[PDB]
This record gives C-alpha cells, structure tokens and sequence, in this order.
C-alpha cells in the first residue's frame, strides 16, 4: 500500500514574473492587461460624435462659411478636432479666453441656436460688409453667425442693442471689436475717431477702445478682430453699446443637455460601429480591468497602465511523489492522494484543501481587482502659448500619477505571484505532514513523497485515512507483529 | 509525565481583515481609525474665532452697514465663512484679485485699524455721498471704511492724499473706482469728463478711468464700484491723485500677529469647547492617528485616510477547542503569557506560560506598530483655496492634486495594514511550530509522541527534571540509561 | 564520521534595518545612497556654466552698466543667479511676464546679438539720453542693449521702425514704454500729450498709453519704465511706430543652440571641475542609483530620495551544526557540509543551492534598482508676487511626489530585507531537511544540526551523500546489525 501526496500537473505554455525569478511556466495564468484596437473613431453608446474636419471650435462658433455643415448640430458624445485645423479665424484676430471655453464645452452636450438679435434691426447703419479673407466664390462674405455694422451714407448713429434671457437655460454670447490699421480706414468705415464699444450684464462690464497699428499681413489684411464672451443666467439682461468698431451677434447658443464629454485631438474619419469607449487611436472592446493603449479616453472602460505584461498566476509550477515533480494522471482537483491498493489503484484527489486554495486564491484575485478602481483619471485640458509654465504642471502631475499607479499594479502582481507560489508549496507540504502525523509510527517513509505501511490494510483502512480518521489503538499489533 | 505545547485563547470578539481571508476574529486588536466627533464649531486653545455670520469678507473689510458687529474684532484662530453670504458688496461692483487676498488672510492672525487719511481733510469736496443700495433705516448710507467724494459747488479740484508707513509693521490699503451709467450722471456726480484715478507706490503704478456702460439693475442702481488692493511695505509711501471717480479709504489695515489659521466655509454658530483640531463638521478629541471626517482640518490632529475601518492585528487567532495541543486550538487557562506550555507531572500539574519568546514577539510586534504609525506621517495635507469664474482650469488642477494624493495614501494604508495582518498571523504560528520543533528537538527520541501536539515521556521525570527541559536544559546522557530499558518493555 | 550543515559567518560590521526589528548585523550589505559631496560649482561636460554675479536676467539682456562683462557670452550648461541680485533694473521700472521669460530660457542655451534697428537710422530723434540711476564714472548712462528716444530741437515726428526675421532661427526681442511723474517733464521731453507706442507682429498687436502719476523715489527717480517681449518666427516681421515714450531695441537675441539646461540660484563662484552632475550644494560623484543632497538636479545623475540610510542586505545574519550558529572557518560559499570521515575532516561547502541563492539575490538586487528609475524629477520655476497660489500648488506637489517615492524606496527596502533573511534560514533549514530525508532511518541525528552515521563508509560515500547519490540498498545491511547491537 502505497499513498503519494502530488500535485496537479498540465501541458500549459504561460509564464509569469516575480520578484527572485523572471519567466516562470505556470498551470493557469489570467491576464488583466488588454493591448488591442479596432483602430476606428466611431459612435459611443449610438450617439455620433461630432466631426468638425478642417475646422476649428472658433471657427464653428463663429461661423466660417467653409463650415457651412456645422450650421445646426444635433446631439453628440464627443468632439473630433485636428491638431491645426486649417479653418479657423477666417479674418485674423484673436479670442479672449479661448481655453476657458474649450474647458467649458468639454462637460456641453448639444447646443440650440437662438436668434437673440435679428439682422434687420439695424435700420440706421449698413449690415452687408465682408472680406475678401473670408471669400464664397470669388466674392467677399463674413461669418455667418455674426454682423459687421458700417457707416450708412455719411453717418454712424449710436447702436443699442438689448437681450433678455427668456429662453430657459443658460446661454453663451459672442461679440467683436474691430482694429484697423490706419485712421483713414477708420474714417472710411465708420466716419468717426475715438470711438468705443461697450457690453454690460449683471456680472460683466467692459469698454474696449479700438487699438490701430500696421502690422504684417496675414491672409491679406492688415486688421485684427478681438472676440469675446460670456455666459448669461436666466432672466439675466446683456447690453450693447458701440460709437464704432463692433461686430454683433447674431445667434446665442443655448445650453440644452450637458453632460460627461470630451475635446479629441485626432486626425481620423467617422466610420460605423459601436463601442463603450474611444481613445484617440480605436476603440477598445474588453472585460479586463486594465489597458495600455492611450491615457485619455472617453466613455467607461478599463484603467491605465504604462506597462507591457501584467499576468497573475492563479494555479501551480508546471514541473513534470512530490519531490520528484507533479502528476499528469490527474484531473479532479490540485492537491494529490495517490490510491494503490491491492485490489487496485487510483488516482483520487481531495475535496478538502482543494476548495480552500480555490476561495483563497478567488479572494485574492477580487482584491487586487477592487483595490484598483480608486485610480487617476486623465482629463483633457488646453494651454495657451503664454501659460507653459502651467502646461509643465499638469504634464507632470499627470505623468507623475500614472508612474505611480504603474509601479504600484507591477509590484502587487509580483508579490501576488511569489506568494502564490509559496502558498501552494506550503499547502501540499501541510497535507504530507498532516498525514504523516496522522498515519505515525505505523509506516515506513520511502522518501519520494509517500509512505509504505508498516501493516497490511484495505480500502477501507485506507479512505479512512485520506477522511482523516485512522485509528491508531484500532490496528497495531499486527504492525508490530510484522515489524520483526 | 507528560508536556504540552499550544496557544493562548479568550473571550475577545473583534474582528480583522487580511489579504487571504475576510473577517477573521483575533485575540487583541488595535484600532488606528476614528470615526465620531461632537458636531460644534467652538475654541482652539482657548482663543475663539472670527464669526462673520451672514457677512463675506469684502463686507467686513470695507464696511458693509449690515456688518456693525465687527468694526473692531479681537484676536482670532480661524475664519467662519458661510458659503454664499448674503452681505457682501452692497453697491454691486467687483474685487480684483479676491482670492489672493484670501490666500494671504489665511495665514493672518490679529488685524489693527489705522486711521491714515481722516474724513476731515477733504475740505475742498464733499463726503457725505450715499446710496440706498447700503441703506440704514431707510436713510442713504455709505460702507464705513471707505469715502465718496463728490463736487463741492459746481467744483471738483484735484485731490491728494499720502501716507507714509511709520506704523511698524505691513499694511493693507483699499481702494476704488466707480463707474456710473451715463454721460450725465457723472456730469452731475463730479462735473469732469475724461477724469482718471492714479494711485502710487514704489512698487505700484496704476491709472484707471472710469467705464461707462448701460447695465441691469443689481439692489436698485445701475453703476458698479471696483476696488483693488496692495500691501505696503514697511517706511513706504502710498500716493492718491484723482480728477474724479475715487473711493478713498480711511483706514489702513495692519498685520498685527501672524501665524497658522485658515478660512472655513461653514453654516453653523459658535459654541463653547476647548479643542485641539477644527473640523467644518465638528471637533475631534483623541489619540488615534487617523481619521475619516473632512479632509480639510485646521489644528493640531491625526491625518486622513478615506477608510471606513483601520484595525491591526496584535494578537493571535481564535479557534478554541470544541467542548490539548497546537493542533486542535487554544487553551483557555493560559493567562500569563502568549504561548503556552502546559506541564502535567506526577504529583501535580499546570498551566506555565513561557517567557522567553513571549517577550521577543511582544517586542517584534510592537516595533511593527511603531514601523507602521511612523512611515505614514509624511502624508499628504490638504489646504483650502479659492479659485474665481474664470479660473475653472486651475480649480480642477488643484481637485485633481488634492483627490489623487489622497487616493494614494489611502491604498497605501489599506495595503499595508493587510500585509501586516497577514504577516503576524504566520509569525505566530510559525513561532509556536518553532517551540514544538525545539521541544521535540532537545526530547531526541526520549518520548512517543501522542501526534494531538505533545509527547509523553519514556523515561519518568520529575519536577526539577520537568522544569530543567522547560528552561532548555536537558542532558541525553544522565537519562538515557533507564529511558532505554523502559521502552524495551 | 559525521557530517555537519551550516552557514558562513565573519566579522563584517554593517547593520540593517528590518520591519520587526532595527539594527541587524549581517555579512554582506550593499549601499544604495550618496551622502557625500565636493562643495563645488563647476563644468558639466567641458561646458562652463553662464555666472551672472551681482546681475539678475533683466540686467543681462537689457544691457546693465554694471554687467559689461557679459555684452558676448559663449556657450553654457546652466546658469548661476543669487537670491537677490543687486545690479538689475537700473532704472525704476517692471517687466511684463517675467517668470514666463525665464522658464523659455531654461530650454535655451547659446544667444547670438543681431543688430536689428542701428542707433543711427533714427536721424531725427535724440538719441543720447541717459540717466543717473544708471551711471559710469558719474556721468549720466543708460542700457546698452536700449535707446532711449527723446525730442530733437522742438518736434517729435512719429517714430516708425521694422525688422523682417532673416536671420535663421526664433528671435527674442525686447521693447519698453516710459512713465513720466508730471505733465511738465512729459512736455519737456516729448512736447505732445496723450502719446501712443504701438507694436505689431504677425500675431501681438498691442498699443500702450504712457500712465503719469506722483511715486515715490527709487534710486533717486521718480519715473518708471515697463519692459515687454515677444519671440518672431521665422520670415516674420515687426513693427514699432510712436509718438512718444517709446524705449526701442538695438539687438536681438537669435536662438541658436537650444538644448537641456536650467537656471541654479547659488551664491557660489566657478571652481575647476569636469563633473556629470550638479546640485546647488555641489557636485555629485558617484555610480550609485539614488542620493540625498538636494532635489534641485542638472545632468545625469542618481534620483532623490528625503531619507537618512538605505542599505540592501545581501549575506546572512552574523552571529558568531546550525542550531549554535554559523561557523567561522568556512570561506567557499553561503551553504556548507562541514565533514569529518574515519581518516580526516573538511569544511566544504556546497556548489548547487548556493548559486540559486545568489541568483535570487542579485535578481532581487537588480529587480530594485530597476523598478525605481521611473521617479519624479522636479524642475526649477520661479513666481510673481501675486502667484502665490500657483507657488503653493508647484511645492506641495512636489513634495508630495517625494514623500510617496521616499515611502515606497523605504518599505522595499524593509520588506527585502526581511525576505533575504528568512530566505537565507528557510534555505539552510531545506537544505538539512533534505539531507535527513535521504538518510533515511541510516543516521543517528545527534541534535546539534548534524548526526552521525549508523554505517562506517568511506570518502566516496560521504562524497555520494553530499551529491544525493546516496543508496539505500548498498550498505544497508551493516547498519541494521550495528544497530541492533
Ligand atoms: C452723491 C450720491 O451718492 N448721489 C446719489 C447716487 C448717485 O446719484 C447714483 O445713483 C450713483 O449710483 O445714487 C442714489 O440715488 C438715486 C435714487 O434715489 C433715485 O431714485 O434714482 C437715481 C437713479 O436714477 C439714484 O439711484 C442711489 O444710489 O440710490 C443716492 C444718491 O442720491
Ligand atoms: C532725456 C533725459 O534722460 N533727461 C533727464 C532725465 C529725465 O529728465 C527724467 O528724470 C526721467 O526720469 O532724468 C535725469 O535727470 C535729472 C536730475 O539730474 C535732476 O537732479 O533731477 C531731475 C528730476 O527733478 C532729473 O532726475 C536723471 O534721471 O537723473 C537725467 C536726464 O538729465
Ligand atoms: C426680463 O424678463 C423677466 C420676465 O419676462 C422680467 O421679470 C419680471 O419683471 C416684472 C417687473 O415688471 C415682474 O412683475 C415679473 O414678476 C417678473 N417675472 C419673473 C418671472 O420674475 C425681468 O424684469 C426682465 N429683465 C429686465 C432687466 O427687465
Ligand atoms: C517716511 O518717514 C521716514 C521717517 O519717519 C523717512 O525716513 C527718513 O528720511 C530722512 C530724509 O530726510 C532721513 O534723514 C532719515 O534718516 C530717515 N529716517 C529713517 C528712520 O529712515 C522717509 O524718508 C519717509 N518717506 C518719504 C517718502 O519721505
Ligand atoms: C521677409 O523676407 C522674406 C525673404 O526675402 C520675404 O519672403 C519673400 O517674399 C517674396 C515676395 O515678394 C517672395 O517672392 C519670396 O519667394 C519670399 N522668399 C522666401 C524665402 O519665401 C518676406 O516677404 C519678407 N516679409 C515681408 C513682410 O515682406
Ligand atoms: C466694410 C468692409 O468690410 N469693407 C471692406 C474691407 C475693409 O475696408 C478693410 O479692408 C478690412 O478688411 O476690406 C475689403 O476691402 C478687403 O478687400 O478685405 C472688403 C470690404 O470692401
Ligand atoms: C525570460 O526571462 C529571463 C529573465 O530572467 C530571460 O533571461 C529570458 O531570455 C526570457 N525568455 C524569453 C523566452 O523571453
Ligand atoms: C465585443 O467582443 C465580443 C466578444 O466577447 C463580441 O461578441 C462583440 O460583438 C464585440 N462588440 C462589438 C461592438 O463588435
Ligand atoms: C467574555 O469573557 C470575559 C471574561 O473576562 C467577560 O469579561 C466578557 O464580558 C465576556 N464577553 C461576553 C460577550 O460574554
Ligand atoms: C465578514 O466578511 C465576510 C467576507 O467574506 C462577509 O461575507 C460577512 O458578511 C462579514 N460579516 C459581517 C458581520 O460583516
Ligand atoms: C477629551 O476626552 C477625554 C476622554 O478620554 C476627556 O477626559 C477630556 O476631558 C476631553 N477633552 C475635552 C477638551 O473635552
Ligand atoms: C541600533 O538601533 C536601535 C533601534 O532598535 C537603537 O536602540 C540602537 O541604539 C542602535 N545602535 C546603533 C549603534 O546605532
Ligand atoms: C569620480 O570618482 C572616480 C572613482 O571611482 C574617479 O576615478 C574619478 O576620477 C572621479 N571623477 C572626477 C571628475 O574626479
């Protein structure tokens, strides 16, 4: 009678790292780590992002007659927009507090146009101007959601201008200040000197004296136009006041959805999908808890890590008693009970050691799943050309945190491993010494792993054993007998 | 004849957390999170705060009508600030550079109000302008530390004003501009067009004019103030000129104290405590190096981790015997020590308690605690700041900073407490295995060993021999003889 | 005849630190922090660093009185300035965005002075203004790199002025605007009221009114000059046109190296090295992978950790069979077989577990010093006055950075520590569980950590058990009579 303790042994091929040995062949791995993409910008939960192409957010805003599809958007999930859109200022100038709405539109589901000041209104001053910067055809145009006031005859009236927010949400307003390069364009567009524009809320309340200079031409003029905005509450009043130089609103943007969204910055086209969530590169279709494709993502799906293998070893060393190597003969559990009898043999398993490494390692798994979930989330922002040093600072924050978080996922899986393995070792060398201590002195130990008993007994001597219930008192003096 | 080695067991029922297993029930354990306080805001070290109740601190600097109670304030620790106050500025208008002023107040104890240019110099304009914006009893009124300066007549000569800082210390000066709503209005209010303020220091040039728009109505008036501010230096020099359109001050506000304080944003009163640390939810008074009320704490108090329980593992495992070893539980008679080694003897038996390795695991594990409490002190502390409208880029920066080294503490506590959990569990099994090891060890072959944990001895012993081979004394040779001829039976 | 198993033990004297217990004496450590440095500032890389002495940046690019020894710089490596230079803005004045300024030098290495507007173009301003705060000898001077335009006889015509970047590469070029204290000195030096000074690029467009008004008096002035730049790119012009107030350029500063550097505050002077790192303490010699000096670093050099002692260990526990301790005379390996046969003794030491020791070990070393080369690196900046919730911000995230790499270096550390030393027992333990499980029922365990055999064999057979031939069957027989007597 023979009872060797064992282990499990396969045919698998998957290795795993740990901290005194690298590319060690286990029994069953599992992967956290997904390193794949379709490689396509595509539509989030059915909702189509919006595509601007060769446009530039100022540039939809304002109007750019090359963005003439932009004109009415429907809802959308995020924004596409190219890393120098070629359409963007038509008449060049600049935008105040460019980045600060950027930041505000990352978190603006769909818009809703609403005409806050008609275009015939103007009765005392000329509404048709345009640049030849900004041509439709040949023929000079302007952006289309705003209005360029000049002399009408010899004469500039005061324009007024007044809007109650009645619409029911809050609503973004975009006007202009007109810089010319000379006195005499200025006397030739708007027939007067010293002249002012001035905008007041119940918040806001500025008056911008139009500043004249030459300068280089960009795009063919020598002129800038200075933007500005604001966002404006409900049942809030927004006041225009010019002698000259203003470029009027046309069209308010109301807030209608709001929502979690996103600027990207990709150079790829729509195609026709749906996935969970979208990087820059493709998107990711995955039930594993990390991915190291791209930082900044859109949608609800896996952390990131900057690394290139993260495998946990959920089974045991594939060597093939148990100081020889493992057994290939068995299928049922982990844990080795070798069954030769006379009137047979047998390979059997046990139940009880079994489903204990199995929770263990369960557990183990789940908590290093859970204690995951807490990690950092990049957000997309937008710097200037004079606030670098604050670019710097969240570069670094950002890198700094995901240096961390990498660091801290390798070394839980390393130490996971290396405890694992040892977790295993010390379980099989338990239950050779609980048998050992069970079966005493009643036995010879062969030194491979199992015993050979010092008295002849049966299967059911036997599967006593292996339920732990060997009677010591209950048959020993035939062992002594043929102990001589 | 006849030793045992085993564990020590209780009627403790507190429960910790390791890697492997969930809710495993421990001997003694040490809590290291606090989770209650009494809900008040009151005291620190006996000095009491500064109450602004429903005013901002625009309103208590410049005088707010509405904000009477705190023309003269005492001493304070921090600032009680509710989150949209009611009285703020009265004439509507804005502050420039609001929250850096914040920021320096902050860490500003105890002000003291200097008259610098009394209201009675001004003999050439007239001071007695007000709004029923800032109305009191119904009357026009005017906020307290500041002037209006009008036209006298029909005449609104070039005012001066200079102060030259002798007071000892740095001061706080406040000014302004007002901007009215038409041509005529400030025809009527200063009879100049194209007026400007200038204001001048060493380390300061400034010129504004005044901005005239058409806006909505805010508390009645359709014209706006905007005050600015500066520090000045010690034996420095602050010039005003104005053709029109000046707020002047008439106090100066000097730093008097200095030292740690902060600005708390809370709804509640002042009531009567002495505490140590100031939470905007309550006060803490303990000894625990942890906490999980509000990351934002002025004081003296533990550091937070965003945990719902902290508990280490000091003591063994509970698993006591159903209705005599290692190998089936603990013992309940061992109340002397950790690992015990119950001694049965011919004419009498026991219950000893080892000491030696007692000792050296108590020393182990409470140089494990005293590791773990000091690796974490270097932790991460939040700071309140305050950030504008236009701002909301560095406002995310900072709650992003702020919410990940939080984050990442909190892992490395949790982390940590579950190794040591685990570690110190195995640690003492190890230890006792080691015991019976060394006992089975020095025993040779002297002995049967029944296999519940203990051997009886071959060869019979008695006290002294017993207690020899409890302090790791016993000799092979002198006993061999004997143990020899009774196992030949 | 009797074997014996055991460890190696010597009289080392280093001491490390463990999670259960402090001050370990053990037999190999290994050091991994640099707390030693030269004191001195020097080359990095046969390069010489740019030293400013007594002048800020402001001084050195406006062209300061004071620091003429810097009108031609050659290349440099890093910059050194003080705390609180004394030669800088000579005249009174400010200096839009200058912190802005400093951080795009700290990326720029080798400057080339072009003359863009000569001195003597303007031919109908005058353009030998000067001033006393700004005096050599004790007459009246001004910048060097500045022309102050003033009235010429009784006219002031508008000032117009262009330059069209030819010259290769990215040009700095800096401009300045005059604040009079009174209407009578503006007359005086301009004769026209409500002046302009307009500058125009490509993509600046800026138009500044003179601001008067009454100001104390700094170094015995009571005017003001603001100083503003601008970079133009390539093929770009620009356009200065006035009427008054106006403080033209005379050189541009072309960049024309580009490259890694940074700006040091130190009050030091240039000694005579060639060093590869440069701290503002001193330099740094050394091949370890971390140190302890300051956090402020140029070049190539070990990361920063805020701690005292990091010591690796490497040996076993040194404490002078297995049971009573180590053994003294053994100098082969870790793991021994100390034997005595019936004709002589031995202290070999044993070839196959002490190579996979000291494979895990060193892989664990290696292993450490890897995963720890992806620190944080902090980066020079400077901040205004009213910034001081962006400074806050910089140096708390900074230092916290530090703090969580300093914790996480520490607990490594500890917890190896730990491991090695109960690796290294577990170890020595298998190794005499495995020798006593060959031997089978063959031995008489004496309890020292050794037994002695119950069969009298030979060199060979000792040779056998040590190399896990050992056979049951050879000489089994012997040894049951042997023990039946
Ligand atoms: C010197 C002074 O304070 N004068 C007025 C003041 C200003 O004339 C102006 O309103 C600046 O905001 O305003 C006060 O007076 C007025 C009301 O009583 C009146 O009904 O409506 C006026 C506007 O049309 C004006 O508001 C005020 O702010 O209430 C007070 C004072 O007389
Ligand atoms: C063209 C020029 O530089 N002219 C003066 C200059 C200006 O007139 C003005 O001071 C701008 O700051 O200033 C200098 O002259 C003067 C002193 O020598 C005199 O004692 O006091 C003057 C003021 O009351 C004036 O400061 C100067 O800055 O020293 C030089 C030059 O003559
Ligand atoms: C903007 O419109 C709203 C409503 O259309 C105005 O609010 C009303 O004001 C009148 C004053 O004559 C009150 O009688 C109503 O009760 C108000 N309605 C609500 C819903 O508040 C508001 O005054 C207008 N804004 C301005 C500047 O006149
Ligand atoms: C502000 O007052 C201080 C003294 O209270 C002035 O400093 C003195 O200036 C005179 C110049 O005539 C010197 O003789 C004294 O030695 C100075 N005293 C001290 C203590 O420094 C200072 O000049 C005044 N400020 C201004 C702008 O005049
Ligand atoms: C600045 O100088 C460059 C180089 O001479 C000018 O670029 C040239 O412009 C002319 C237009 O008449 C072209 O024919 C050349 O081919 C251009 N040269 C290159 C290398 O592109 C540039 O126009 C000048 N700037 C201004 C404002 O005139
Ligand atoms: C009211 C208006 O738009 N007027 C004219 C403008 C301006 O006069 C300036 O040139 C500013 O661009 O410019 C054009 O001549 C041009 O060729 O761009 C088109 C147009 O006739
Ligand atoms: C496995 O990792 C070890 C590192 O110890 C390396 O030497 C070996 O080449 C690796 N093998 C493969 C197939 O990558
Ligand atoms: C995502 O992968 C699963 C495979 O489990 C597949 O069934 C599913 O169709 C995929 N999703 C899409 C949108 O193709
Ligand atoms: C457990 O036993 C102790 C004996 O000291 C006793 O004080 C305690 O009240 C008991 N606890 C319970 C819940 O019975
Ligand atoms: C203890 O933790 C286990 C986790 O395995 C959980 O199932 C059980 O409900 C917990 N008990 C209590 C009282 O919370
Ligand atoms: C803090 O709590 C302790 C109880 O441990 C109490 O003795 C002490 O008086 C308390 N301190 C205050 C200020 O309430
Ligand atoms: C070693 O460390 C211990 C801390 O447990 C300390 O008590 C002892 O003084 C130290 N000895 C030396 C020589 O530093
Ligand atoms: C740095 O130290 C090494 C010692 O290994 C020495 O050889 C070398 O010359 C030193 N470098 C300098 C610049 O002194």
């Amino acid at each position: 009678d023979q009872i060797c303790i064992g282990y499990h042994s396969n045919n698998s091929t998957e290795k795993v790292d740990t901290i005194l040995e690298r590319n060690v062949t286990v029994t069953h791995a599992q992967d956290l780590l997904e390193k794949t993409h379709n490689g396509k910008l595509c539509k989030l939960n059915g909702i189509p992002p919006l595509e601007l192409g060769d446009c530039s957010i100022a540039g939809w805003l304002l109007g750019n007659p090359e963005c003439d599809r932009l004109l009415t958007v429907p809802e959308w999930s995020y924004i596409m927009e190219k890393e120098n859109p070629r359409n963007g200022l038509c008449y060049p100038g600049s935008f105040n507090d460019y980045e600060e709405l950027k930041h505000l539109l990352s978190s603006v589901t769909h818009f809703e146009k609403v005409k806050i000041l008609p275009k015939d209104r103007w009765t005392q001053h000329t509404t048709t101007g345009g640049s030849r910067a900004c041509a439709v055809s040949g023929n000079p145009s302007f952006f289309r959601n705003m209005v360029w006031l000049t002399k009408k005859g010899s004469n500039y009236p005061v324009a007024k201008g007044s809007y109650n927010n009645t619409s029911g949400e809050q609503m973004l307003v975009i006007w202009g200040v007109h810089h010319p390069n000379d006195e005499a364009e200025q006397r030739t567009l708007y027939q007067n000197v010293g002249t002012y524009v001035s905008v007041g809320t119940s918040t806001v309340n500025k008056r911008s004296i139009p500043e004249i200079a030459t300068r280089p031409k960009v795009n063919g003029q020598g002129g800038r136009m200075e933007f500005s905005w604001t966002i404006l509450d409900m049942l809030d009043t927004i006041n225009f006041e010019s002698t000259g130089n203003l470029i009027a609103p046309e069209y308010g943007f109301k807030i209608s959805k709001r929502g979690s969204s996103g600027i990207m910055k990709t150079e790829g086209t729509l195609e026709n999908c749906e996935t969970k969530c979208q990087t820059p590169l493709g998107a990711i279709n995955t039930t594993l808890p990390f991915h190291n494709i791209h930082p900044l993502t859109i949608g609800e799906c896996p952390k990131y890590v900057k690394s290139e293998k993260l495998v946990l070893a959920t089974g045991l060393r594939n060597v093939p008693g148990f100081i020889e190597g493992g057994w290939q003969g068995m299928v049922d559990g982990w844990y080795g009970y070798h069954h030769s009898n006379d009137q047979g043999s047998g390979y059997a398993a046990d139940k009880e050691s079994t489903q204990k490494a199995i929770d263990g390692i369960t557990n183990k798994v789940n908590s290093v799943i859970e204690k995951m979930n807490t990690q950092f989330e990049a957000v997309g922002k937008e710097f200037s050309n004079l606030e670098k040093r604050l670019e710097n600072l969240n570069k670094k924050m950002e890198d700094g945190f995901l240096d961390v978080w990498t660091y801290n996922a390798e070394l839980l899986v390393l130490m996971e491993n290396e405890r694992t393995l040892d977790f295993h070792d010390s379980n099989v060398k338990n239950l050779y010494d609980k048998v050992r201590m069970q079966l005493r002195d009643n036995a010879k130990e062969l030194g491979n792993g199992c015993f050979e008993f010092y008295h002849k007994c049966d299967d059911e001597c036997m599967n006593s054993v292996k339920n732990g219930t060997y009677d010591y008192p209950k048959y020993e003096e035939e062992s002594k007998l043929n102990r001589n």
